[PDB]
């Protein structure tokens, strides 16, 4: 009748999970591929998609930290810490 949604495999396949524990920061593959939007993987990565430029990757622990580390300002999405567009 309904059929389920493949769940996610850590790109290192590792681990199995729902989608649900992807980006809901905790850190549940050792590659760090379920959670590529939050500071949650020690070893994860964050993509500055910097819309019009040059998209650059920074360390996860990046993620809202308070300090502007994209260009778009897209790492600093709930940290307190409004950066502005300076890709120009
Ligand atoms: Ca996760
Ligand atoms: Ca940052």
């Amino acid at each position: 009748f309904y059929e389920e949604s493949k769940p996610f495999t850590c790109l290192d396949g590792t681990a199995t999970i729902p989608f649900d524990q992807v980006n809901d920061d905790y850190c549940d593959c050792k590659d760090g591929s379920d959670e590529p939007g939050t500071a949650a993987c020690p070893n994860g990565s964050f993509h500055c998609t910097n819309t019009g430029y040059k998209p650059l990757y920074i360390l996860s622990s990046r993620v809202n930290d308070g300090v502007c580390d994209c260009c778009d300002g897209t790492d600093e999405y709930n940290s307190g810490t409004v950066c502005e567009n300076t890709c120009r």
